[PDB]
């Protein structure tokens, strides 16, 4: 039920704004926010053309229309309105909001500058995320900024924050998936910003529900003024937050984290400073994506290093076996090529134990317990208590495994130990008001000690794995 | 509660191929369906990287994957498989069909020509729709293919016809909006090509349902083998097609229309041929949008010429209204300045009635009810007893108005008379078994007079109603 919710199509907005819809052939009106004439200072029915008299942007925006630029924007000095429009099929989409006064673009330009030197000198990423919370902190003016980043199952956990005080501090706090479900993360992946100015608002609906260009209601995917979820503003009251404002932080196509805002009583930001605060994330996210091809590219070199000496070292040995384990160098290269503490590598009832490995008899079982199993290639877990509960007995030496099959019947195993965290939690991970599901109403920190779970295996590590076990495979083939 | 199923997402395909979703990152595996293995020949399980020694077109794909090429398409002569791919956020969705054995390229290729040399002449759109259809129904061999144009409400009439007698002829027919509800039209708007092989295929499930690297459910909407709606299957069955294939028309950035394919019997069509077809569906949109490009700006300018003639009028003649109507010539161009029969200029209490009108009092009545409708510029409609039941007393007079305000008294009104149109429905349009929304089991042809309704206004028409409206407003402000 969750996910299902759409979120883009609810044929309302907010109130700090009001929202026109055009059709590009002749731009007259087609559906209109109720609240348009407070704005605008003119009605426009439904069927009414676009004139310079109502419009005075009509000129431009048409010269928008036709070019590139996939976005509109205007000042509208004469009723101090920030204008903007986007195309949507056949329609443009214009919204109006009130102009923030009283706030500098060299304030901004300065302070964008402040953050762009530092994220181009490659600093540590934990400074790097700290310094772009605090710059989105000091232009945006919320109580809260932080910064959310997603792991590998869509819960996240806050990485950096900066603040007024005046909301509770999260730092370090994980946050559960569902608080932010996946139609939500799809939206977010491409309409990169949202503001929610005050949590009880009342939604200001559109007319006409169906647009009588399409035959469809409006999709609203790229509507900076759109009503949230009813749920979400739950989320919000629980979390005692009156206004928040998010940016996506957005990383090789994926939604990487957010830039999360969050305001003690109602906040507002303009146009200029949420176009700005944009721009910092778009930064950030290609500092993200460097630090991360360099660590990987690095790390896939040093396993190269291993792979090829072990490589030779198999190739060079009579019996093979002593290149992965002939004296000291070997074992310790055997255990650096997937950045393990022990190994046990089986030839049929031959078994050898490198570092530090579960005893003869648990890897025996392991063995068995694996080949019921069906794997491709190779088992990966950081976890091997949880799929196979017996392993719980040695946890402090095998909390993670890679299992590599080599005949019909010998393997390949790689350990590692137990690491001991203590994940905190906002609020209790697996609570929900049942009834629709409610958010929980309690955020306070819920602790949890993590046992049994290893080291993550990283994508390089698994692929040392993977290439390791081809030149096995085919040596043992050779032998025989 | 018709548009609202998402078709998108239907956790199936059909059972024509198989489908593969593997992550960008390692090209592991992270969905399949059931029936991979008896395309493929090796399972492939959850977490599986894919390898040179069971998908040997690895390599290539690898390259696509970092190009611009949106598709991917590579035969695969070992299995007699035709394999393709695309990109969908993160992930490479990969779909697997039987390859179309003994067909030609030339034979496409030599058709295609046929038709782009046909095309480039500047013929009749008729011409052009009809073998355009012809050419699908000779490449594809359904037993009927035809071209059907929507209407500005998104009811749909086909336009032409290619066939074997083997199934009813739809020329001429009209159909109900319904039947292709908004969410398949934006679809289609998008993915241009869709086949339905066999209505009563039993839908093969994509598992797991829930992506594990996304969060999310599968978003199927450029999978070509994606399973189709249920209630459209009833649909086919109710209208007795076995098989289905249809191709979008898409005309600046608009569903413009449907190349719509459709077998007695089961029936398929090979990648080859369907992406023959998508490629003439393309040149006959650009086609259409050349021809509506030249007729609107002919019209343009020859209502131009109209509108000038009378501006210089109305300026050098004493009374002004002389310039609209001082003698034959001028009255001549005030009913074609509009593409009108008749027209009716009120000063007031001073009526001037030209060509064909109603009376001088059906007119007075018609002013009194306009003034109570709230217009912003001008109010035009086809069918005028539709909002006013009063005028179906002067229909075959003015069954169409275009009427322009002009003070606070005057106006300035044209005229259209009754057009009478039978118009053929496939099947009764308003007809729905209710129960969900349920499609009528006939398509039996359904008449009905149309009445009270002219020839509609075109954009350039009342485009120059705007424009000779702005020449008055301006002259009797200075006349006064
Ligand atoms: C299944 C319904 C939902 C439950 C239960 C729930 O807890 N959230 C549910 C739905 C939605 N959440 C949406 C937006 C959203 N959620 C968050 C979450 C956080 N805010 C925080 O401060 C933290 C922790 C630091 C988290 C994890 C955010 C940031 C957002 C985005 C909006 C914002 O900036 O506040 C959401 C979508 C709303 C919409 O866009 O309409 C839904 C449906
Ligand atoms: C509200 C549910 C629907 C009713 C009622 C209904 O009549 N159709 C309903 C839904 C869908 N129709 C879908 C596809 C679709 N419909 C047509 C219609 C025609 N086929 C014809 O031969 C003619 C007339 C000449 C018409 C008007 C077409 C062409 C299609 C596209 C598929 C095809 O090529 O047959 C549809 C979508 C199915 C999907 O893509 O999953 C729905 C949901
Ligand atoms: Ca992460
Ligand atoms: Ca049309």
């Amino acid at each position: 039920s969750c996910g299902a919710e759409p979120i883009h199509i609810p044929g309302a907005i907010q109130e700090h704004g009001a929202l026109l819809v055009l059709s590009a052939r002749e731009f007259s009106v087609v559906q209109a926010s109720d609240n348009l004439a407070n704005y605008i200072g003119v009605d426009l029915p439904i069927g009414a053309v676009a004139t310079e008299a109502n419009l005075p942007f009509i000129s431009v925006l048409s010269a928008w229309y036709s070019g590139e630029e996939s976005n509109f924007r205007y000042a509208w000095a004469e009723k101090k309105l920030d204008v903007s429009a986007h195309r949507s099929g056949t329609l443009v989409i214009l919204e109006v909001e009130k102009a923030g006064v009283g706030e500098s673009a060299e304030k901004l330009m300065g302070e964008l500058t402040s953050l762009a030197k530092y994220l181009n000198s490659a600093p540590s990423l934990e400074d790097a995320l700290f310094r772009t919370a605090q710059l989105v902190s000091s232009i945006s003016g919320h109580d809260r900024t932080l910064i959310y980043d997603f792991g590998l199952d869509w819960s996240g956990h806050v990485v950096a924050e900066a603040g007024s005080g005046a909301l509770p501090s999260y730092l370090g706090l994980r946050f559960p998936a569902g608080d932010i479900p996946p139609q939500a993360r799809q939206l977010y992946t491409i309409n990169r910003l949202r503001m929610i100015p005050d949590v009880d608002y009342k939604p200001v609906p559109i007319r006409p529900e169906v647009n009588a260009e399409t035959g469809a209601v409006l999709d609203m995917s790229f509507s900076q003024l759109r009503s949230v979820s009813p749920v979400h503003l739950e989320y919000m009251r629980n979390m005692g937050t009156a206004a928040s404002m998010s940016v996506s932080i957005v990383v090789n196509g994926a939604l990487w984290g957010l830039i999360a805002c969050h305001h003690a009583t109602p906040h507002s930001v303009s146009l200029a400073v949420r176009e700005a605060c944009d721009f910092a994330a778009q930064l950030l996210s290609m500092r993200i994506a460097m630090e991360q091809s360099s660590q990987d590219a690095s790390r896939r070199v040093e396993l190269g290093h291993i792979q090829a000496r072990l490589l030779k070292g198999m190739a060079a040995a009579e019996k093979w076996v002593d290149g992965l384990l002939g004296g000291e160098g070997e074992r310790e290269d055997l255990l650096k090529q997937v950045g393990a503490d022990g190994a046990a590598l089986v030839l049929g009832d031959d078994y050898e134990l490198v570092g530090n490995t579960p005893s003869r008899e648990q890897v025996e079982e392991l063995i068995l317990w694996l080949g019921e199993r069906e794997i491709a290639d190779v088992f990966a877990t950081d976890n091997l208590a949880g799929n196979y509960p017996t392993a719980a007995a040695y946890a402090s030496v095998a909390s993670g495994i890679i299992a590599m099959r080599v005949s019909e019947g010998s393997w390949l195993i790689w350990f590692r130990p137990e690491v001991i965290k203590t994940v905190r939690w906002g609020g209790d991970p697996h609570k929900t008001v049942q009834e629709r599901i409610h958010p929980r109403k309690s955020f306070e920190i819920w602790k949890e000690q993590l046992r049994n779970t290893s080291f993550p295996w990283s994508e390089p590590e698994l692929a040392a794995a993977r290439e390791l076990r081809g030149a096995i495979i085919g040596i043992v083939l050779r032998k025989t």
